């Protein structure tokens, strides 16, 4: 029956943003309108130079940007005209109060519905794009209830995004499945059907899944704990090949050449990273403690727990190889990122290791290829300290020279082509590698007789 | 180097079937099996085998007499042996350092000695069964304490992936096959050996080599990882009862996801069998010998989560029936720990049975396939014989009972006529669904007058 | 599993809070074949202390010391008697299961490490690094 034409995204995340973009090179009957408060993000993505890189981004843009593709600071306007109404807004979490830390902040999504209900009428379709908490549609839902008008039909769906911050393009192109959750009801599998029928313009039906609103919030936070629980599960194996023997990366191909466990997200290291797996299973624990359901609560924050103790165990074995002391002692960390090929940092292994170091006076000289001065120096802080113990090399060979280890936290794969002849060379004795990425493994031969110690995750020495 | 004699200690359900496929894609090799026991072997040897898998019978009638022989002469089949599969099961200790969850080595150590007491030259011997990490140390160790004169014993750990039930599939067309030795010349040397023999029918990019500690390591891990699949989905369906989600909606948008997979997804009472739980524990207590207590702690949430699952379950039904089940009749449908089998082998229903026995239920059990007498042992320690009763067909154990329980995810039990079983049951009438074996038949029970419960759906 | 001395200390045939009972009764919960001997302690002694059944499937009284390593996996020493620092090692590695184990439990072996190693004992004691 009804057919989208015009569609509002409220925020130009790095979600909001790219998926409408595609939508709108895949559907160019529909007039696509992403909007956002932030006047920084709007003009810059009118600019030859988007606010964010992703490959491919550039191209779809510009195909679209004038035709069905417009960014705009005028959000009421975006709203008045939409069918389907986008919720892309984050939902950062809370920093004081119930749920410190753990909890999401509903404030941004709570503003647009407000924002919505007052600058619509009519009927609309609502879609929250966002990671939320499970029922938060039901959050919605009762706003626009409260705030009912004459002739004002809101319908409430949930549609999550699935897409890794670096191949974004190609996983709304291609997708592994679409999610739409909707109410169990006419009016609510008509508006499932709605925006079914938007993806179907290059989705095919058999990728898309339809389910209720509450398991389609709950699917999105599960899937990233599910991926998380994975890389904390092989982390603690690798912790009990070093006490054995064993070696996780040979455990790993093992386990992961079983075609019920597969072969993705075996890979041992220093501890995950990014702005999605610790928040998405902390704020899934918060919520089951909240639905007194302590003993799932327990369960999952394991995977939180044994990521802090693969961090804190990496830390101790350099601090102990270096006989307990590392008191102005130059150390040099290599890679920043919390993945190789990035700059983001957030939740980066190599904050808290370095961080862990700083706690006993370590002299570091940090280098990353891609990530910024200035939010190295960030990130270190609450100051002073930083000034003290923090030194920010432009090179590798300038961050070893004089060093007593090398710690390697983000698999970067220039450091596997690093000249370490010559690192030793001017490093003080005994001289240590870390590999925290297992990006030196099958060197360590070479490595050893040029007179480096050479200890790795899930290697015994 | 190649091997042409080959024997295995023990008939189990490990060694039996596994050599029996070797000897069919090795004609060249000499496969004796070998057991104590006088009782299996004559088995073997009998039109009747001792276990039954599909498409077995066929495999060892076209080399029993040729190339395949099963023995009671252990001595003299060691003797010939170039390789030595150790292949005996390694019960739990039941007393003890590691009651309960640390693997007795007991067998393991008896072959070990009969092996280096009647064997010269040299040797391969290869671990089959699931065994503790650094066993083949042990057996390292019992070699090298009673070494002879030009004796050059080779220990290697290959061990076994086969489901109870699909075993010669699973044989033909493995995933992987694994092997772990020592990473020496002479250990090499054993490796690419074995690695050899089963080339024969096994392509080169599914068999893995590792070191020793690496494979052992793995056979644990491997159950570990499925079974917090399992564990994981199951704790989703207690806050997926709690919110209004659906367990069977959650399982199938995070399986799409092709870094997860959608196999071992399927939210249930509980799982069971004689793998999952045993290998779980085992591997708990290794990490607590190795003081490594928060891996160990990490990986008894699969346990304490699959525990939990059970009891909550047992609790629905307690609540749903007033907090009192006392001279209550409860069908009981399922026993075995999975559709499809007699096992009932650390089966959910073991324990749903008897947290409904505590509360002094009458149960009415049945199962299609588990043998009566298999239910009177495993419900066991008096209490079985106030409370316990076997119903020969479903109907009479729904006739006149409170409830209506699935433990096991026969498809029978989609099928039933619940409109009689309705008329004959008392009311408030309840099935209590633990299997989501009843999935879409939901708006039909409750127009008859049952109240429906299921994993991971709201009321 | 040979025990040597069963008495709290040497030259008695006390028996009270010995720790010998308790070492035992440690390898008796493991359900291993105890065969101990003590030079002064009186048999129905060891018997009474190691009581409440269990007894008499797992524990051999030993007339003398190498009636209880005769086939034994590993000899345990328990109390500190001198005689037992005089044996014939040699002969009792002979008749022993390998690898043999000696537990010095005492020190009293102190100074005949080394022999009794290129023996072809393992051999452990309190406050040594294996
Ligand atoms: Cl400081
Ligand atoms: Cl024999
Ligand atoms: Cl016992």
């Amino acid at each position: 029956m009804f057919e989208i034409k015009k569609i509002c995204c409220i925020g130009a995340g790095y979600v909001g943003g790219p998926t409408c973009s595609v939508i709108a090179h895949m559907c160019p009957e529909i007039r696509v309108t992403v909007v956002d408060v932030n006047e920084s993000r709007i003009n810059a993505w009118n600019s030859p130079t988007l606010p964010i890189y992703e490959p491919g981004l550039k191209e779809v843009v510009e195909s679209c940007r004038g035709k069905n593709l417009f960014f705009s600071t005028n959000i009421d306007d975006a709203i008045k005209e939409a069918d389907l109404v986008f919720i892309s807004v984050n939902t950062p979490t809370k920093t004081y109060g119930m749920g410190k830390g753990r909890a999401a902040d509903l404030k941004y999504i709570e503003a647009c519905a407000r924002r919505i209900v007052q600058n619509s009428n009519g009927y609309k379709i609502v879609t929250e794009k966002s990671t939320v908490p499970v029922r938060a549609a039901e959050s919605i839902r009762r706003i626009f209830d409260a705030n009912t008008k004459p002739n004002l039909n809101l319908q409430v769906l949930s549609n999550p995004e699935f897409l890794a911050e670096g191949t974004a393009i190609k996983d709304l192109k291609n997708p592994d499945r679409v999610l739409i959750g909707g109410d169990e009801t006419p009016e609510g599998q008509r508006a499932v059907q709605a925006l079914c029928a938007v993806y179907e313009h290059w989705v095919p039906r058999e990728k898309i899944l339809t389910t209720n609103t509450w398991s389609s919030e709950l699917s999105k936070l599960a899937a990233n704990a599910f991926l998380a629980q994975r890389i904390s599960s092989i982390n603690s194996i690798s912790a009990l090949c070093e006490a054995t023997g064993a070696d996780v990366e040979e455990v790993a191909t093992a386990i992961g050449m079983d075609q019920r466990i597969g072969n993705k997200f075996l890979k041992a290291s220093v501890g995950f990273g990014g702005s999605c797996f610790q928040k998405d299973v902390l704020n899934l624990v918060y919520l089951c403690e909240a639905l007194n359901l302590p003993e799932v609560a327990r369960y999952w924050q394991q995977v939180i727990d044994m990521n802090d103790y693969q961090r804190r165990r990496f830390a101790s074995r350099i601090i102990d190889s270096l006989f307990n002391t590392v008191t102005d002692k130059k150390i040099a960390i290599l890679g920043f990122a919390f993945k190789k090929d990035t700059g983001d940092t957030r939740e980066s292994s190599s904050i808290y290791i370095s961080k862990y170091l700083m706690d006993e006076g370590a002299h570091l000289h940090i280098y990353d290829p891609k990530v910024p001065r200035e939010q190295i120096v960030v990130d270190l802080s609450h100051d002073d300290q930083v000034s003290r113990l923090v030194t920010i090399s432009k090179d590798p060979y300038e961050a070893c020279d004089g060093a007593h280890a090398v710690v390697i936290c983000t698999e970067w794969d220039m450091f596997k082509e690093l000249d370490y002849e010559r690192i030793h060379k001017k490093m003080l004795k005994p001289a240590f590698i870390f590999d925290g990425r297992r990006v030196l493994d099958g060197l360590h031969n070479e490595l050893q007789t040029i007179g480096f110690q050479i200890e790795t995750i899930g290697k015994k020495v």
